[PDB]
This record gives C-alpha cells, sequence and structure tokens, in this order.
C-alpha cells in the first residue's frame, strides 16, 4: 500500500477586471516501470524515436534504471501528443495527467506575474509573492502495487488571484517604454503607475522583458524586476520631500526667496555646485525649477536635517514596501544624531539616500493623495485602508501647485505636459558618466488620480537630463492611463 500524491488546480491570476494573466493548463507527464520496460525491450527504438530521445541513449537509460520500479521518461507533452506515445501501448509505459502554467499577455507582465518551476511552484513575481494561496493543498490516495484502494485526501484548487494590474495600462506603459529605450538607445528602464487613493499597482513593466511561456534562452538580464530590486539615488526628485518639510517648519513659504549666487556654495572644504549657474534671487518654486542643491541647502540649513529624514521615512522611502515579493531592495535613508552640513545637504538634494522606482512612486502618491499614504498593493483593493496622514493636506496642496508650475512654467519641464490635462513632477539625474534619467509625478495636477515613475537606465543619446529623456515617456503613458480610467480632462 502506497500513498501517492494528486496535484492540486493551481489558483487563476487575474488583472483587476478579471483578464486571464496566469492559468493552469492540462498536460501529460509520462513515467514508467522499468521493470516492466526490460521485458519490451523490441518496442524501445518507437518509444525513443517518439519521445524525441535517440536510440541508444534511451536505451543506456532505462538499462542502468533496470532496478527502480518508477522513473519519468518526460514531464508535460501535450494530452493529445502524449496520446501518440499512450498509441505504441508499450508495456510498463504509464501516464499522470498534470497542470502547467500559460501566460496569455506574456512579456507584457512577465516580472509582476513571474512564473513556476517544474514543480508547478511559485518561483518569480506574483507566483511566488502568493505561492500559498494560489498552490492549494495536494490530495492522496492508498494504491496497491493494480487498484486505487481510496482517496484518503481530496485535492483542494488553489484561490483565484485578481491582481492591481489594469492590463490596458500594462500594455500601454510597456510599449511606450521600450520605444523610449529604443529612441534613446537605453540599456533597460522601470515605470510604474500607482493609484494614489487606493496604493494599487496598476502598470509595473520592465525592459528588457521576456516570455514566461519560453524561458529556454532566457538571460538573467532580462529576469531582473528592475522596478523592486534597482535602488539608485534619487537626486532631484526627492526635492519635494526636502520642500514638504521646509513648508511645515512654519519659517518658509513658497514667495520666500533664496540668493543661489554664484551658483556654488562652500561648506567647509566641500563645495555644493549647482547644475545651471545663471541664478541670483530664486522663490522656492523657481529652486525647483532650476533644480538648485543651494537653494534646497540653504533651505535645509535653516530647518534642519531632522524635519527632511522625518517627511522621506514617513513617505516610506528606504523602508520595506511590504508586497513580499522575492527580489526586493529596501535601499536606505541613512540617519544620524548629528547632521553636518554636507549630510544635510546631500540628504536635501537627494544624493543622501537610495530607493527603488516602487519606493518612489509610493511617495510621490502620498503627496498626490493630499497628503496621505496608504499601503502599496499588487493585489486588487475593494476596500481601501485608512491612509496615514504624513504631510498636512495644506502642505501637500501648496507642494502639488509648486511641481504643476515645475511642469508648466516657463523654464520648466514642458515634455513632461500631459495632452488634456494639468500634470504635476519633477525630473531627476542619478550617476551610476553612466546614469538613470528619472521622472515622478501624478495627473490630474489639482485633484490628483494617478502617480507614475519613469526610470531610463543609461540613454545613451545626446539627450542627457531626466527633462527630456524621462519626461516624454510620462507624457505619453499618463495621457493613455487617464483616459483609459475616465479620468475627466482638467
Amino acid at each position: 500500500v502506497r500513498h501517492i500524491a494528486i496535484p492540486a488546480h493551481r489558483g487563476l491570476i487575474t488583472d483587476r477586471n478579471g483578464e486571464p494573466l496566469a492559468v493552469s493548463t492540462p498536460v501529460t507527464t509520462l513515467w514508467a516501470n522499468p521493470k516492466e520496460l526490460m521485458t519490451a525491450k523490441e518496442r524501445w527504438p518507437q518509444l525513443a524515436a517518439a519521445l524525441g530521445q535517440d536510440t541508444k541513449l534511451f536505451a543506456d537509460r532505462i538499462e542502468q534504471n533496470a532496478e527502480r520500479e518508477f522513473i519519468y521518461l518526460v514531464r508535460g507533452l501535450t494530452p493529445e501528443q502524449g496520446e501518440g506515445v499512450i498509441a505504441l501501448k508499450v508495456p510498463g509505459v504509464y501516464s499522470i495527467e498534470e497542470f502547467r502554467r500559460f501566460y496569455p499577455a506574456g512579456e507584457v507582465v512577465a516580472h509582476a506575474v513571474g512564473f513556476t518551476d517544474v514543480d508547478d511552484r511559485g518561483r518569480e513575481g506574483i507566483e511566488l509573492a502568493f505561492d500559498e494561496w494560489l498552490a492549494g493543498v495536494p490530495g492522496k490516495r492508498q494504491v496497491l502495487k493494480i487498484k486505487d484502494v481510496q482517496v484518503t485526501k481530496n485535492a483542494k484548487p488553489g484561490k483565484t488571484l485578481a491582481l492591481s494590474i489594469d492590463l490596458r495600462l500594462q500594455y500601454l506603459a510597456h510599449r511606450e517604454l521600450r520605444n523610449a529605450l529604443l529612441e534613446n538607445g537605453a540599456k533597460a528602464g522601470s515605470l510604474v503607475i500607482m493609484d494614489v487613493k487606493t496604493g494599487e499597482i496598476l502598470a509595473m513593466t520592465n525592459q528588457p522583458t521576456y516570455n514566461p511561456n519560453n524561458r529556454r534562452n532566457l538571460q538573467p538580464a532580462a529576469m531582473r524586476n528592475r522596478a523592486m530590486i534597482d535602488v539608485f539615488e534619487p537626486g532631484s526628485t526627492v526635492k519635494p520631500f526636502s520642500m514638504s518639510a521646509a513648508l511645515a517648519s512654519g519659517r518658509w513659504k513658497p514667495s520666500d526667496i533664496v540668493d543661489v549666487y554664484p551658483g556654488t556654495l562652500q561648506i567647509g572644504r566641500y563645495t555644493i555646485r549647482d547644475v545651471s549657474r545663471n541664478s541670483r534671487q530664486l522663490d522656492l518654486t523657481g529652486i525647483l525649477i532650476k533644480s538648485s542643491n543651494v537653494g534646497i541647502s540653504k533651505i535645509a540649513f535653516d530647518i534642519g536635517a531632522e524635519s527632511i529624514y522625518s517627511v522621506m521615512q514617513q513617505v516610506g522611502l528606504g523602508q520595506d514596501t511590504g508586497l513580499g515579493f522575492p527580489g526586493e531592495r529596501v535601499g536606505n535613508l541613512p540617519n544620524h544624531r548629528k547632521w553636518p552640513k554636507a549630510e544635510t545637504a546631500t540628504l536635501a538634494y537627494g544624493y543622501g539616500l537610495s530607493v527603488t522606482a516602487i519606493q518612489l512612486a509610493h511617495a510621490y502618491a502620498a503627496l498626490a493623495n493630499d497628503g496621505k499614504s496608504v499601503p502599496l498593493s499588487m493585489t486588487r483593493v475593494d476596500r481601501v485602508p485608512d491612509g496615514v496622514q504624513v504631510i498636512s493636506p495644506e502642505v501637500a496642496s501648496t507642494v502639488q501647485g509648486m511641481l504643476q508650475q515645475v511642469v508648466e512654467a516657463q523654464g520648466g519641464v514642458f515634455r513632461a505636459q500631459v495632452p488634456g490635462y494639468h500634470a504635476a513632477g519633477k525630473s531627476g539625474t542619478a550617476r551610476k558618466n553612466a546614469y538613470r534619467s528619472l521622472f515622478a509625478g501624478f495627473a490630474p495636477a489639482t485633484d490628483p488620480r494617478i502617480a507614475m515613475v519613469v526610470v531610463i537606465d543609461e540613454p545613451s543619446k545626446a539627450g542627457y537630463f531626466g527633462g527630456l529623456v524621462s519626461a516624454p515617456v510620462f507624457s505619453k503613458v499618463m495621457a493613455g492611463a487617464l483616459r483609459l480610467m475616465n479620468v475627466p480632462p482638467d
């Protein structure tokens, strides 16, 4: 009496609208009892020829395993192809019906969904993260070795999982990122779209991508879930959080002026140096438009690093996302007892830390959601968790308006402008002369619905900054995402 396990049917993964993303598909695994096979050797060359194997290599396998009362031959043939072999009627050739995953959207949502191993266990993406929920519990039955004595346990199927992903926005993001990588001859890239109200990840695409239905020649670079794994210094894209701290201090208002002449600031031995050095007096919006490191450094010395560090920590920078995905990196938000001037300045202009595109999107979602953080979700949210109010609604509103001016004002990031709508955001450049071009923003600016981060890894064409490399991708994908979600033009 042997106990043999009945595989459970793995749960269906859908997008937020019920579009199938991962489906357990019937296949046939052909095993054999060598000791039986050993009695039908004249059938072997026909079995071999069928099974794709070579006659002598196949004969060699069976002969040495002449002791074992079981071994596999082939796993997950089609039901009717593996029947053309059950049609040879070779003694000792029995078969199991099994499930394999199919991924209808393939490379478009590869990293987010991931894939299963040969045992049908989650190995990447959601397949891994919700392996328990999807796998179910296999059943078993007592068998003589002849006859199935009884089902001693019932194989219960895995449960259905609806992702936060909108496959329509995922196709738009995948296509627009792919096109931007080839126009800038870039190595790699990420694009994350979030619902600012619900914490839902509506799209997560990485380039390069792969077909999880065919992982034969799978390069590790194609497999890398960059949005959740790649850490970088977010540079000018975290200046809105430095500004949030400045406006919450009671010492700063948007019409306040900082003298950034002559584009440099000596702090003892170290000199802070602006990317553009053609300014004296700038208002707070101007400090953002110019991305003046001098401007944000003087504000940071006035308010203290502690206030900036606290805002950055509260919007989740350098913190666990709680998404429980395989590779994900948390990055680093460094803390100090005593913040010297250098570390105060570098934190303020975004080199004092490292973040992922997902953390950066999540921080932008909090700012867009009038200062209320909502936990990240890769699964459809029906009941929205209570937020944490991490930035006062009034500060969040003021910083939103500044970021709208960053995109729309004269001297601003005009390429980020969204045809149809008011958008808000900040470009950045994170040096690895290899660098990442960043853009982080949300729309509509006056009533935000969507936050988005674009990362372009080593753009290898003339165009340098976030403000012309990443910003146009944000424009096209945001215009598309807002209309697919029937968000009314403002």
